[PDB]
């Protein structure tokens, strides 16, 4: 029985763009002062459980002592040094850690400033590879109809220049493919493979594209087709990587390895922008031994040592958790607590996988109404379209997670009153 | 005799910028940095003449940058910018609007310079669509520019990569007057093409990665007038020039013009971390915002990162505390005096200095393996490209440090040319 009204920072409101709002926005942004654990804290002292982990990334929560200490240790040596002609121990130590954990066969690492740049580099690698392999007709990309891979211009092109699309994979993590579905994908490759440098996909969970979960069988078939038809499989694990689907990398659900993989977000525990593009040795060698041996990208802050150092700490934490058990427990609690939402007339369905839960509504969320329910219930959630979803941090306790899910179910129920 | 540290894991597994894997020459392992120096794993200090690619303008391990980082870490390294804001974003924004060219009023924080450029181009396209000039859907630049390595930025850099429009590289020389023929050609380009152009993008005064070229403020003044008269947005990429590099805080100041859109980065954070911003006029922000597509269609996950904002506040406060014009005029004077004798060397074409940039342009491309073997023993780190041996030292460098750097550089260049 409440509505909470936040106070507008006039400077923000007039002068600063934010990702999904006009300038000025119709409704002001909430000023956050600090954060700790699973909580963000408003300028007035109100603590809110961040159910979003700051868009998938803050998987250890906020103000983590180990992450902070790792950042500070590196700071005392150097925040940054250029990577042209120079290297450093954080880059080396991170690289060794990554090669020890990522899907087998990935052997070369291109550090990037952001996920979208990692994707741009993945696409460039694939193009240069095919040119080096003397298959210059293989100059386009394919994806499924429901994907998302970043907001830079090349990434935009395979998000739902011209590219090629197949059906969105069928919804349902436990659903078996049909013969018709298998044949259609196969037919797509028979028809188009000579034009395709690569097929790019988010493995298992398609995020910004609709929070869709699909079968590992789809990925298994895709891997086999890419093998037989000489198309590189590019797995965008920027959102899924480091545990989110219930395995360390979502590719593991299918027990496949991609030719190229992008990672980011949870890589640094959400502390700072950073990403990487990994490839096989075959790709790195083929390019490197070609007429164009240099990979034609190089961000100014490539390899940033501070990002590398926090990433080492973040990976060590993930490995320490028993990430499969942790996320299995998260899934079980979110499913139990949120399943009763289906009782509500304006709810379509509820679906949980690993450390992701989605309450899909029948109609688009009216954001101000929903949010004016947020503060009074002690939580922060950011819907998109018809989706009210959470991606909580792996450090969340059972009691904290229960509090978050009970609060969310109260918010959704109260919202569906208006 | 110096033995530097190298690393077999790096050599086999880590890509470096625009490099093969493995590279033909190994990377030097850096352990730490302090002041103007980088320090190898074996303890060898090298003056970094590059400021880590234009950005480390206060040097390394600066106590005020470090303090800003530590202070923000105690509060939060990061929080999402969707529906939320924070004081570092606000305070940085206020600082920026106080110093940037007049008319810039709206700020889009970005993860990197390349993304800032991508966002600038998108703003310009959305603006023309909102203004009901949807034919204005292409971009122009000069030959010899550089604006980042992402796919849209690549297209304005000198079927699947989109076509754009180019004019001649501006004439070399900061003090050079334009000719009537040069004025007419540029004008003719606008008469011909302006109905197709959403914007004209350029690095003001100094064109960096494209050739370390200096050109006249008269050129930028003419371009601003043409863009005004022909309804083409002027996009000034100040990612490298911003915060003092050309001898003014922003290189646009040489021409006493303001762009419609400006990108900044690099020195913005004192080179501590990747971060950038795209600024526009109110007219652009409003016109989009009041259109059928009111939302600017970009949003990196780490947009507005508070840690980056907090170190950028500290970096700007430092720049404002310097007399940036006097500091860079003194740097120019020293670099010119110390490096001018290079022109007497067979295989040097010319030497040019402007503000805190010095370029020794050679007749032939630098043979990098040879060049590398002279660095360590002379106590400096410089990274040539093409035919160019250039430095962009930090604003904190002392007269004696800068003298040491330039005398060492002249010794390296001289020994390189006779070996080549
Ligand atoms: C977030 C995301 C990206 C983009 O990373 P940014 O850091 O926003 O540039 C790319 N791909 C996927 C799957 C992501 O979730
Ligand atoms: C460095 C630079 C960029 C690119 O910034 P990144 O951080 O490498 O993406 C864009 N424009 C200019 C003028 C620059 O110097």
């Amino acid at each position: 029985g409440h509505m909470t009204t936040v106070s507008t920072n006039d400077f923000d409101q007039q002068h600063l763009w934010h990702p999904y709002a006009s300038l000025p926005p119709t409704y002001p942004n909430i000023v956050i002062d600090r954060a700790e654990g699973i909580y963000i804290v408003t300028e007035d002292g109100t603590r809110l459980i961040d159910g979003m982990s700051s868009w998938w990334a803050s998987v250890h929560g906020y103000n983590h002592p180990k992450l902070n200490a790792a950042m500070i240790e590196q700071l005392g040596k150097m925040a940054h040094v250029m990577f042209g002609g120079l290297t450093h121990q954080p880059a080396i130590d991170l690289g060794k850690k990554l090669l020890s954990i990522v899907p087998a066969g990935l052997d070369a690492i291109f550090y990037a400033d952001s996920g979208s740049i990692a994707v741009e580099v993945a696409l460039k690698m694939a193009l240069q590879y095919q040119i080096a392999a003397k298959r210059p007709s293989k100059c386009q990309f394919a994806s499924t109809h429901s994907g998302y891979y970043g907001d830079t211009w090349h990434a935009m092109s395979v998000c739902d220049p011209m590219q090629h699309f197949v059906a969105a994979p069928p919804m349902g993590f436990e659903r078996d493919l049909t013969q018709s579905e298998r044949e259609a994908l196969t037919e797509f490759f028979v028809k188009n493979s000579d034009k395709l440098a690569g097929f790019i996909i988010e493995p298992i969970i398609q995020g910004a594209g609709g929070m869709r979960f699909y079968s590992p069988q789809y990925l298994q078939l895709l891997r086999k087709l890419c093998d037989e038809y000489d198309v590189l499989l590019i797995a965008d694990e920027i959102a899924t990587g480091f545990g989110r689907s219930g395995k360390l990398f979502a590719c593991e659900h299918a027990a496949i390895s991609p030719d190229i993989m992008t990672i980011g977000k949870a890589l640094t525990g959400g502390y700072m922008t950073f990403a990487a593009t990994l490839s096989t040795r075959e790709i790195a060698d083929t390019i490197s031994q070609s007429d164009y041996p240099a990979l034609m990208h190089g961000p100014t802050f490539m390899g940033n040592p501070l990002a590398c150092a926090v990433a080492c700490a973040s990976i060590d934490l993930i490995v320490s958790y028993d990430i499969e058990a942790r996320t299995e427990n998260m899934q079980a609690i979110m499913n139990e607590q949120l399943a009763p939402a289906v009782s509500l007339e304006g709810v379509k369905e509820v679906r949980c996988l690993g450390a992701v839960a989605v309450i899909e509504l029948n109609e688009a969320v009216d954001m101000p109404i929903f949010q004016t329910l947020l503060i009074n219930n002690g939580i922060w959630v950011r819907p998109f379209g018809k989706l009210v979803y959470i991606m909580p941090p792996y450090v969340i306790t059972d009691d904290e997670l229960t509090t978050l899910c009970q609060a969310l179910l109260k918010v959704v129920s109260s919202y569906l009153t208006r």
